[PDB]
């Protein structure tokens, strides 16, 4: 088999001269040429086996992406791996190869106004579709939005996703570990397990506020730490949004700190277009019940020259609703079937 960096990535003979382009979340990342299409593709390998949260996150995320067909959601154009379950060690994924991601175009580059609102349009498109099926992503970040050379926009890694479960959203203080830190809703660290789709919103209010400025607005030093940077800059939560608390824990942490002005988005960002301010304040409110949901994202002024409910589509078929390690193995083989061969 053909190697990358010293391991083994056995994509052949359909997809050749291959190319390392990263660490993955799952793995190594390579592009190559497939010989069918053409083209050139991207190659995810996937080695869970061993381990049953991983095997969780591999049919996690296989299930949920060929299940998903969206222009804004990547997708799954191929699935290699061994004829039988007792030679599957890998699994390589093959995707649309994509120019970069929206943490590398950050690192270097300014965004216009206009691919602030277009990136922001195609976000919320692809997240109406994901919310549609009942499925939050859970992990919203630049690092998980691929963009190819047109800035066409593609919503990646469902790993971490769930259906949502808004009766059993509650919990205690100071628990959950609900998507990466500085995206994390401050919920999340006060009486949410993250069940319910105003998680994602959040995350993509810090996203629009990160192409904005090309810096994290909450960048928590670590878990603790999110919550001050989030405050700081909301300010003190009001009666009526502690009043929405019940969890005596949370509710009187919160009482406990002086009080904290909100600083106005125009000020921490002087060269926003009015309208992305707006809508930035709706995705990042503190109370989550009243926090804006996609839809009304999508029907915000700031993106009035995209809007379309018609050309927005939502999923055919929702998801409606402890496996040990061997039986996940079974499920991934059988999930990744179709593709043999
Ligand atoms: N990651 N990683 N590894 C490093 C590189 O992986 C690149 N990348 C991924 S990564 C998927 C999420 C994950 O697996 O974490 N998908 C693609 C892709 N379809 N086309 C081009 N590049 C891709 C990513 O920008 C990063 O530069």
């Amino acid at each position: 088999p053909e190697m990358v960096r010293g391991q083994v990535f056995d994509v052949g003979p359909r997809y050749t001269n291959l190319s390392y382009i990263g660490e993955g979340a799952y793995g190594m990342v390579c592009s190559a040429y497939d010989n069918l299409n053409k083209v050139r593709v991207a190659i995810k390998k996937i080695s869970p086996f061993e381990h049953q949260t991983y095997c969780q996150r591999t049919l996690r995320e296989i299930k949920i992406l060929l299940r998903f067909r969206h222009e804004n959601i990547i997708g799954i154009n191929d699935i290699i791996r061994a004829p039988t379950i007792e030679q599957m060690k890998d699994v390589y994924i093959v995707q649309d190869l994509m120019e970069t991601d929206l943490y590398k175009l950050l690192k270097t580059q300014h965004l216009s106004n206009d691919h602030i609102c277009y990136f922001l349009y195609q976000i919320l498109r692809g997240l109406k579709y994901i919310h549609s099926a009942n499925v939050l992503h859970r992990d919203l970040k630049p690092s998980n939005l691929l963009l190819n050379t047109t800035c066409d926009l593609k919503i990646c890694d469902f790993g971490l996703a769930r259906v949502a479960d808004p009766d059993h959203d509650h919990t205690g203080f100071l628990t959950e570990y609900v998507a990466t830190r500085w995206y994390r809703a401050p919920e999340i660290m006060l009486n949410s397990k993250g069940y319910t789709k105003s998680i994602d919103i959040w995350s993509v209010g810090c996203i629009l506020a990160e192409m904005l400025s090309n810096r994290p607005i909450f960048p928590g030093k670590h878990y603790l730490d999110q919550l001050n940077h989030i405050l700081g800059i909301l300010g003190s939560p009001s009666q009526e949004d502690l009043n929405c608390i019940i969890n005596l824990k949370a509710r009187n942490y919160l009482l406990s700190l002086p009080h904290k002005n909100k600083v106005p988005w125009n000020r921490l960002f002087p060269n926003a277009d009015s309208k992305a301010l707006d809508l930035l304040d709706k995705m990042l409110t503190f109370n989550p019940h009243k926090r804006i949901e996609v839809e009304q994202a999508l029907a915000h002024p700031y993106l009035e020259q995209y809007y379309d409910p018609s050309d927005e589509p939502i999923a055919e078929a929702p998801f409606k609703f402890d496996l040990p390690k061997e039986k996940l193995k079974e499920l991934i083989f059988e999930e990744t079937a179709r593709f043999q061969p």
